[PDB]
């Protein structure tokens, strides 16, 4: 009676030993990507290229050559894009807006307050900070309302959202550098910008103050945004300083996702799980490619290897058989894990025991499937956006992401160490029972050598052997 | 004459899973997953929930007239609110830090409405302002708890009102600012045009100005009322001052908490049962470590888990393993044995029978009882609310909460599933070992005086009466005899 | 010759999954529960000791905070729960909690004068108040300037500063909210005033909120402070027609790594640690601790356990494999060379001789088990104790629910890991003995009578050479 051995050099670790050589193994740690940024469940990412979401939505001219898909599953944005607010300013609840737009089932720009209908006001206001070909220009999607021939009548504009979808609408307030600038632009001095819906009520006043120049400008534009419900109306009214929308964005979501910081470009592959380094195609329970994934991914883990033993100890244990009283394995056996040798005056040979091998194999298959398929895997974004005044909130997020990282790493490491010493012991027991099963038949008619062999007292031809390996014999 | 070592079997069809096998039939099992509720919404630790019925918390606190018929308890342990109540801000508006206020009120040790700035004392101002958006019987009315200060006969003198909190408890006080639809409305209501509303305490400093703008009509109104709130400490004073547009409180709410809880979205009503753990589907009464009833629980509950079954094997493999005994060289089990898990058969010229081995059965039973108790009682279970409130501009914060709740869900589910799979293969193996040792314990006594058949039976060479058997099952036995030999 | 196992005077108890209060020959506690009682340096760098002050009081320069130490560098902040000296002049501080997090850990911190008090000619500059009194006399936040009318005139106040210090600079300013319109005038002449602050990033125009309030420290007025980080080479511009409480100083700040604040009454003591708690410092390699939840540094997983004892030796007898406390009824106190071994009775003498090879292997295995449980534990720098405002009760609870969530995960897992690993360990020893017995039996065979107690009685004579 003996056990299998081969040319393998695959090493695993158990709870009691390490660097233990086994005959076969399974790695349950995915660590390879494809290097490519891909579609996610068949739907592409929004490719911003060199733009920020602000620049894109406002219509920074340097963002004219963007692709713009009707639908996307996540957003590729560079870390520190180049083209954002060409006209220096700020964007209120910018991060909230990014989350909103992270994943969109349908997205269509539509004209809601046409530039031309602003008669009684100058409409061509631009600036060289938004220059296209030396010439002054402006956010393609916004209108800079300024005095007309020395007069700025109350500006009123409204829009009933009849597009049949929620609509994202953005507006701005211009903050002059000094009182003089305020006048040459708007005539009036104590101005206001007023925005209303069923939900939104807001009246801003310009904050005229002295500031350092950004892109050569001391003035600023502060943008705000809102979701106009279906069949609801938005009302703009202003005595000056209103930067009005010309367009709105029909938006229907969906499921919500996240933004991926990367320099690379979309490549036309598929994936259910994307990382900033490349896409992951795996059934394995854990990965260590990169923490900031998007999609349905394995548990990220701080391990370098998680190798599960599946075969037995390779010898060229709890039950004292394998590498025990049966000193070594048989390379000559290839039909299975456990089996017989048998020496006869009709010839020698190695014959695997198909029934106990098959059972052991079913068990190990079940173990590996348990460790792999009990793992619940849902869609997550991981990489989140936080402002400069949200350092506590950002850290709460980190402490949380790190918290799970440690839980999964420790558990996966130990699950593998514990399950490996069980597996080797399992093989040991399988052999010990095969030996005992044969011993309990032969009894007296054989001398138990002690090396796992039985020397027959009587002659045992090829017909007699088969009975022993069968369970027949007598 | 012969004696046989064996193990219990029964009519059971209960199946469990191990790490190596599945759908394995065992003689007894324990389900450690609670999945039944009582369908009722109950008191929580003896204290009722606040039943809002068709109202929102805003509607309730402000005194929306459609909320007149609410119960109002002095004390509650959580709040039942519908998803999308019907009666909130009858006069269209907003409520600042509304969600924070809901959390504050989620659980309250004592709650009493008290009159702090009596409506009548506002002489020099009109006080009867109402609106048909808050209509009670066609007629115009208003939030029962608030006062709409308006011009009196073409005059709106500065309005001053203060209150020293002498109630001996923190007091929740709410006020509002009215945002007219146009400048004309502003005048016919308040005369003055550049108005303000000013509120102060030792802690709060706020001056609002009305935002007069054009808006779509909600409940037929283009105007809006924006409410704010604060906690007035004990022995501290609140000062209101305004040249117009103040919607002043008439009442305040004595509030003493407590512990903080949460709000439950449901359509159902309180039913007068008890529970330590409430779900939107019904209450849970269990000692089990895990449940799968519903994620949004309130109280002290089992770990919610995405499993369908978590069955722990306690008995042995039902046969009608690591140690090669059970369903091994002892091919099957004995249905005829009912005194225990392991035991003897024995064939005598005085009769046959089955006799369980009380000492090894009792030990095995104590071990399995300890295993099950370990898995169950090591589970730490504290009071939590789970269901949280987030505003429209708090989608990131809400998602952080979800990612967190989902994070633990996966941890517990994976661990519970595997803990059960691992512990089950140990249990079956444990029984196997128990039998193997009982067999070996008998073999090592008899030695020569018996032929080891190989099926777990021993055929005696000498005769072994009922007195001889007892010695073998005792551990006595010996042996001088001998015969045979002969 | 016999086969048996070790026993000793030990009374150390462990629990397994099947039994409890089981006595073993040796054990290892993997739960750290001792501190040194001292508050210490953290990785060689001291904490900022605020003593009786709040961070506001410190930064603004509340006079009652004059005698503070002030280090150029610190790894965390000691602040009392409810300090005594904060805003002596009643008010508020905007995004205060965010500011505390910013300052929790600082690589370099230097106060520098950016808008000298003297250069405010055309304005009165000596404004004080008895709420900030130093020796009866009125005083004011040492780091701030109270700009007031000069002889009945308050010209537009302009002051700017280009950040040339070569480091980000934390700058703080305030707006004074008078009690009534009259106070506004006797302080600033003008009535419709504003305070305006600008940088490349910050744009803000505040107006004073004149209203009636209860007195705090005898004052109905209030000062509302705000703050900003002025980037390197960027400029900040102040402009105001009144009510501006201007900075005289700014704080060069370079961080670092970010940490947290520790609420405590104690004082720094000049010890070292990698892990500090409010009760004392922890020096351990153990995977879990139960000293205190609010730690700072690199600490073991906090856990709700009272004991986590790992069995390492075998069952102490004065199992799965039926040997230990089985057919070999008890252990030998007379054996001291190892865990398993032989007795042997000879006509040349008796004795106990441990089996060095199987003992050494078992010992290597158990050493590996204990090392696995301990060294697989990933331990990173965390702060745990966080600051939340009165209007952040939801956010604070999200943090608690999270901290409690992991506490339960680790506690349950550590408890069960120990229970499961202990029944494996005892069984491991059992198997080791069973195999040593079988290894000897399979040699002797016929030449000996197997007694059944783990001994073999030789048929032939077996001298010391035969043994």
């Amino acid at each position: 009676i003996g056990y299998h051995a081969n040319n393998s050099t695959e090493k695993v670790d158990t709870i009691l030993e390490r660097n233990v050589t086994v005959t076969h193994a399974k790695d349950i740690l995915e660590k390879t990507h494809n290097g490519k940024l891909c579609k996610l469940n068949g739907i592409p990412p929004l490719e911003l290229g060199d733009c920020s979401i602000a620049g894109w939505l406002l219509g920074n001219p340097e963002c004219d050559r963007l692709l713009s898909v009707p639908e996307w599953s996540y957003i590729m944005e560079k870390e520190n894009p180049r083209d954002g607010l060409c006209y220096p300013g700020s964007f209120n609840d910018y991060e909230e807006l990014k989350h909103l737009l992270s994943s969109v089932k349908h997205f269509e720009k539509v004209k809601i307050l046409p530039k031309d209908r602003w008669t009684q006001h100058t409409t061509t206001g631009g600036s060289r900070a938004c220059a296209v070909s030396g010439n002054p220009s402006f956010f393609r999607n916004m209108v800079w309302l300024t005095e007309k021939g020395s007069n700025y009548p109350v500006a009123k504009g409204s829009y009933n959202n009849t597009s049949g979808e929620q609509m994202l609408i953005i507006w701005g307030v211009h903050h002059p550098n000094d009182e003089t600038e305020q006048r040459t632009l708007y005539q009036n001095v104590g101005t206001y910008v007023s925005v209303g819906t069923s939900t939104l009520n807001k009246r801003s006043t310009p904050d005229i103050a002295t500031r350092p120049k950004v892109n050569g400008l001391g003035s600023r534009m502060e943008f705000s945004w809102t979701l106009l419900d279906m069949w609801d109306t938005i009302n703009f009214e202003s005595t000056g300083n209103l930067i009005a929308p010309e367009y709105g964005f029909k938006i229907s979501k969906r499921g919500s996702s996240g933004i991926m910081k990367t320099e690379g470009t979309l490549e036309n592959c598929e994936t259910k799980c994307q990382t900033p380094l490349g896409a992951i195609n795996t059934t394995l329970p854990f990965h260590n490619v990169h923490p900031l994934t998007i999609g349905e991914c394995p548990k990220y883990v701080k391990s370098e290897k998680l190798v599960l033993a599946t075969g037995l100890r390779n010898v060229p244990g709890l039950f004292g058989a394998i590498a025990g009283f049966i000193e070594g394995g048989w390379q000559g056996m290839i039909d299975g894990w456990y089996g017989y040798h048998h020496s006869n005056d009709q010839g020698s040979g190695y014959a695997a025991d198909k029934e106990s091998t098959q059972k052991a194999f079913d068990g190990i298959t079940n173990k590996v499937n348990s460790v792999i398929e009990k793992m619940n895997t849902q869609f997550e974004a991981v990489g989140k956006e936080f402002s400069n005044l949200e350092r506590r909130l950002e850290n709460l997020n980190k402490k949380m992401e790190d918290g799970f990282l440690d839980v999964w790493t420790y558990n996966a490491e130990l699950l593998v160490l514990m399950e490996n010493e069980r597996t080797l012991d399992f093989h040991d027991s399988n052999v010990k029972n095969l030996y005992d099963k044969v011993r309990m038949q032969l009894r007296d008619n054989v001398k138990e050598l002690g090396n796992g062999c039985f020397e027959f007292y009587h002659k045992c031809d090829d017909e007699c052997m088969n009975s022993v390996k069968n369970g027949t014999y007598d």
